[PDB]
């Protein structure tokens, strides 16, 4: 479990670095410029409420639902109520289209995805104490280990004692032993006194390196999808190795084997595991089969919090002869959630915005500048004008200037056209 | 190991019953009639020192030889050594003849005898606490079992604690610990919360009989085959139960088994293994791959008191191409023991024998028949006198007598004739 690193699809979080959290006060009511923020506020106190009914654990086989149009602060949100929940907590981002997959089913896809928002918070602290056996008889045991760089001898406990005359030992044996309730034995496993004419033994251990008493400190934050895909493996490369089809690293049998480790854990009180936050984009899109397996889901106590959002108004049920419902969503699965509506921002409110990712991703541009882009906020979406800052920045670095003007910005949108503008054009 | 009972070959020492031992004072010297022996002062005092080199362990792989005629006290002096050696020790008496079998090999059978030399005296008093659980938090544990018969707390030692929690324990599970470092658990057993709509589930166990604190005495002594014939079966017909031509109940992969059990108890200190005694009559008879499975055996520490008797002087080594030697035995193994010279008794021997076996085997006769049946001790072999004992005491109940007179021994030997006499009759 030391071994295992957590790997996170930092890409889809990447358009929202330049908020830290959820801005609101010791009442609740929500500032006007706070955790890079701007307006919202009847949707950010509402999950800002959310986030208390989770603490308080009142969300019994409940989730929440971002209803409103594209870029009206809903994944944004969605990524608040992960950060005001705690520290190093998961948060899932998924869409509807993600879940219609080639290979794998409708729920094998959204099963790793619930894996990938269900986190581990370990806090072990244990006492090392490797090397070879050197037996003394004192009136409750002391034993002198032998390390690849020191010697050390000690006098045991004799609840250790106890312990080691269950497991066979004598001279000249590597052991493993900890003072929190720790017991391993290596019987007449040593280097030292292995002869070049057996090989095919393997009944001895090398002397372990460094000093015999470490301080072994185990701080891991990593989801239950990370103990799969470390233990898939029969790791570095791994993270931009995925070039196979059919994907079968990953099967039922093997997840058995670490809910197993994981329960143990549990269990001994070294690691509790922390639900986190699922964000469903495009809920609509989801089949009536993935709804069922969310009622499900939800019912579950290890389950983590289910966030979606819906654009559309009334949509036809995925997975249903052809039934008009609210945002897609089912009623058996639409009692289940309490709705939040993000409003659109007016002109005054996008410019403030601009201001905030310009300054976050490192674009120094005049006043004049954000004007025009905002007006590109308010006739096209939100996520439209925000890409211009990009292209923009290295047309003013080419004419040598550092500060962004409407020159600058006004070839941008020539260049770099959004979806609506692109088709007409054809005509 | 306590089920396992010792099943011995009474009628081989049946003739033997009247010996107690062997009859010598502190210094050394045979006494003229003690322990049931007459006369044969120079062999008894002789094997009356091999008992102590056998103590003194002094006898590096070393043997006994007894050298002497028919109805010389042979078999009787060598079980006189077990006798002498300690209470309940093996004393296996085998015939050269024995090893000629049909189906086993000429040591699957000698094989089998040496096991049935080799003893293990066991002496454990283990404290049983048996029932089922009522878990109680004092400053080290107070755990309340409950038996078929009854009901007591009782405040464990902080020594228990630690192999409890190794253990995963929860109120109502049936247990069985040990003061003696032992620990046992049955993990949620308890036929009293059984419910009948299962059978296949065999999870639970029943409500352990008598009292919870019970005191376990035991006190075994048996030999090495004792612990594979009962370890055989998949026990008190066994005793009559051979009628199988084959005999393949006894597998080599059967026998690991009790090496390893009976190893562990020498390990915890329980059971310590005793080595007795192997008697072989007829040693002439012995085949040299038979002396050579001896050889190996006797180097070996854990083996018995290896005691041979041959009648012959010169005779050819069986499984050689006819070779000469002293008693049958190979120079090999010749020199490997010590031989020990066995007297024929004289007339007045013979008749004090006789009043020792007659009193033991409840048999009243005159002073005249005892003078008689001497006289047939002498003419012909001691065995044949001493079995005239049994007839004649019929023939004097028939008549009305308890007292055994000549008359009613001269029809004894008219009746029943000795194996020279019938032969030559025939003519
Ligand atoms: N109130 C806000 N304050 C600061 N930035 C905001 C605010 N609302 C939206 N944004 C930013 O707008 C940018 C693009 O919008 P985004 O893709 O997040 O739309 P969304 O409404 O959050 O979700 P959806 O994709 O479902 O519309 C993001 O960088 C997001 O953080
Ligand atoms: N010295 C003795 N004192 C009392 N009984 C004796 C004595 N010597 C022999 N006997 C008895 O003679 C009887 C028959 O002899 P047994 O078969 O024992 O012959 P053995 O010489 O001991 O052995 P083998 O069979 O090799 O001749 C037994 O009851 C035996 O105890």
């Amino acid at each position: 479990i030391s071994e295992v690193r957590g790997n996170t699809r930092d890409h889809r979080t990447a358009a929202h670095t330049h908020i830290k959290g959820l801005g609101l006060n010791s009442s609740g009511i929500a500032e006007k410029q706070a955790a890079g923020f701007v307006g919202q506020c009847a949707a950010r106190e509402a999950c800002g409420v959310v986030v208390d009914l989770i603490k308080a654990h009142k969300m019994a086989g409940r989730g929440v639902l971002l209803a409103g149009g594209p870029g009206t602060g809903k994944t944004a949100l969605a990524l608040a109520i992960s950060q005001e929940l705690g520290t190093k907590i998961p948060f899932c981002p998924i869409t509807g289209s993600e879940i219609y997959s080639t290979e794998v089913k409708k729920t094998e896809v959204l099963m790793e995805n619930f894996r990938r928002a269900i986190g581990l918070r370990v806090r072990e602290t244990k006492d090392v104490y490797e090397g070879e056996v050197t037996e003394m008889t004192p009136e409750t045991l002391l034993i002198g280990l032998k390390s690849a760089r020191g010697q050390k001898k000690l006098r045991l406990d004799p609840s250790i004692y106890e312990a080691i005359q269950k497991e066979r030992v004598q001279v000249g044996d590597v052991i493993y032993i900890e003072t929190n309730t720790g017991a391993c034995k290596r019987v007449g496993r040593s280097d030292a006194y292995a002869t070049e004419f057996d090989l095919e033994a393997e009944e001895y251990v090398p002397i372990p390196k460094g000093e015999v008493h470490k301080k072994k400190e185990i701080v891991q934050d990593v989801t239950l999808h990370d103990l799969d895909v470390a233990n898939a493996r029969p790791i570095i490369s791994m993270m931009g190795q995925l070039m196979k089809p059919k994907m079968t690293e990953i099967t039922d049998k093997l997840r058995m084997e670490i809910n197993k480790v994981v329960q143990k854990y549990i269990n001994q009180g070294v690691a509790e595991l922390i639900p986190g936050v699922l964000f469903i984009d495009e809920a609509h899109m989801l089949d009536i089969e993935c709804f069922t397996y969310l009622n499900k889901a939800l019912e579950s106590p290890i389950a983590p919090i289910v966030v979606l959002a819906s654009n559309r108004g009334i949509a036809t049920i995925r997975g249903a002869d052809d039934l008009k419902a609210a945002h897609g969503i089912p009623p058996d699965f639409l009692q289940r959630l309490l709705i939040i509506p993000t409003h659109p921002y007016e002109p005054d409110e996008i410019r403030r915005i601009v201001r905030i990712r310009a300054q976050t991703e490192g674009v120094q541009l005049t006043d004049a500048a954000v004007d025009r882009v905002a007006e590109h906020g308010v006739r096209i979406s939100l996520r439209y004008c925000l890409q211009l800052l990009a292209p923009a920045s290295i047309l003013a670095r080419v004419n040598g200037r550092t500060q962004v003007d409407v020159q600058d910005i006004a070839e941008a949108e020539e260049l770099f056209l959004d979806a609506r503008r692109s088709a007409n054009i054809l005509t």
